[PDB]
């Protein structure tokens, strides 16, 4: 149908808006502690701790298949990312504060980009 294109022309809209957030995001930990998946190697007691891991590149792949249905659906996944972190990390911490940095930073543009999403749509 005409109707589900169009709906498909939205979410594609929208990933086109989440992926520039994503990259504002990306910018604001230029030491790259969110850029991939903490290590279960590395760190092999993580999944007793942290229910819901999340990261730069498991958010871009989600984004990439289109599937973030909304901006909320994209925030619920950044702040897994910070909340995780200040969970884990003490707040002494290199990565503790990393966090809070990035949900300091990150809120400027999540607040305008939630404005966007209503406007355009
Ligand atoms: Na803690």
């Amino acid at each position: 149908s005409m109707e589900q294109v169009a709906m498909e022309l939205r979410l594609t809209e929208l990933t086109r808006l989440l992926r520039s957030v994503l990259d504002q995001l990306q910018d604001k930990d230029p030491a790259r502690i969110f850029a991939q998946p903490v290590s279960l190697k590395e760190v092999p007691d993580y999944l007793d701790h942290i229910k819901h891991p999340m990261d730069f590149a498991t958010m871009r792949k989600r984004l990439e298949a289109q599937g973030y249905k909304n901006l909320h659906e994209f925030e619920e996944d950044f702040d897994l990312i910070i909340d995780n972190c200040m969970k884990y990390n003490a707040r002494d911490t290199v990565f503790y504060r990393a966090a809070v940095r990035l949900r300091d930073q990150g809120g400027v543009v999540l607040r305008q980009a939630r404005r966007e999403v209503d406007s355009i749509g």
